C-alpha cells in the first residue's frame, strides 16, 4: 500500500481494484452479448471460463490483501471503487444464476460461476474483518446493497428455492411416491410431489421442473438433481447469511 522510505509511492491495493472494475465490465459486455441469444457457444462459453478464472484470482489476491486486519487496506478498498465491481458481478450473477440453470449443457460453467460467487462473498467477509459499530465500511456495503437490491433478492429466493429442496426430497410424503431406493423418479411423480408439498408456488414449481433434466425415459435422478443444486446454495448462503 505505502513504500515508506521511497521518494514515490504506488498503490498496488489501488492498481488491482481498478483492474478488477476493468475485468467485470468486460465480463458484464460479454454476458450482454450473449444474453439474447438462448444457447452458448463453445468458444464462448471458453471465454467465460477464462475471466471467471482471471476474475477469481484477482478476488483471491484482494482477500489475501485484506486479511490480518490490515486496517490501512481494508480502509483504501472501502474508498476505493471495489463497489462498482461487486455491484456488477451481483447483476451477472443474478441473472446467469436463473439462465444457465436451465440448460444441461452449462453445468460446468455454473460451477464456475457459483465459484466466483463465493470468492466475491468471501472477500465482502474479510472486508468486515474487525468491523466496529457504525463503521465506514458497513455503511458503504449497506450503500451498496441497497443499490444492488433487486439482485440480491432474487440471489436469495433462487438459494430458498433450492434449500427446501433437500427437505422437500427427504420429507416423507417423496417417500411415498418413491418407495424404492434407486432414487430415480419419473418427470410425472416428481411434479406431483412439488403440488403436495405445498410449499412450492407455481412459479417456484414450473421453474424447478424446466430446471431438471430428464432423460428419454421420462425420468430423472433426483439424487442428481439435489446432489447439484443444493451444496452451491448452502456454501455461498451461509457466507451470505
Amino acid at each position: 500500500r505505502t513504500q515508506t522510505g521511497n521518494n514515490t509511492t504506488v498503490n498496488i491495493i489501488i492498481s488491482t481494484v481498478d483492474y478488477l472494475l476493468r475485468v467485470q465490465e468486460s465480463i458484464s459486455d460479454f454476458y450482454w452479448y450473449y444474453s439474447g441469444k438462448d444457447v452458448i457457444d463453445e468458444q464462448g462459453q471458453r471465454n467465460f471460463s477464462k475471466a471467471i478464472q482471471v476474475a477469481k484470482q484477482v478476488f483471491n489476491t484482494l482477500t489475501e490483501y485484506i486479511q490480518g486486519p490490515c486496517t490501512g487496506n481494508q480502509q483504501s478498498l472501502a474508498h476505493s471503487r471495489l463497489w462498482d465491481a461487486v455491484v456488477g458481478f451481483l447483476h451477472v450473477f443474478a441473472h446467469m444464476q436463473m439462465k444457465l440453470s436451465q440448460d444441461s449443457s452449462q453445468i460446468e460453467l455454473l460451477k464456475e460461476l457459483m465459484d466466483l460467487q463465493k470468492d466475491m462473498v468471501v472477500m465482502l467477509l474479510s472486508m468486515l474483518e474487525g468491523n466496529v459499530v457504525n463503521g465506514t465500511i458497513g455503511k458503504q456495503m449497506v450503500d451498496m446493497l441497497v443499490e444492488s437490491s433487486n439482485n440480491v433478492e432474487m440471489i436469495l429466493k433462487f438459494f430458498d428455492m433450492f434449500l427446501k429442496l433437500k427437505d422437500l426430497t427427504s420429507s416423507d410424503t417423496f417417500k411415498e411416491y418413491d418407495p424404492d431406493g434407486k432414487g430415480v423418479i419419473s418427470k410425472r411423480d416428481f411434479h406431483k410431489a412439488m403440488e403436495s408439498h405445498k410449499h412450492y408456488t407455481q412459479s417456484e414449481t414450473e421453474f424447478l421442473l424446466s430446471c431438471a433434466e430428464t432423460d428419454e425415459n421420462e425420468t430423472l435422478d433426483y439424487e442428481e438433481f439435489v446432489k447439484r443444486f443444493h451444496e452451491p446454495a448452502k456454501d455461498i448462503g451461509f457466507n451470505v447469511a
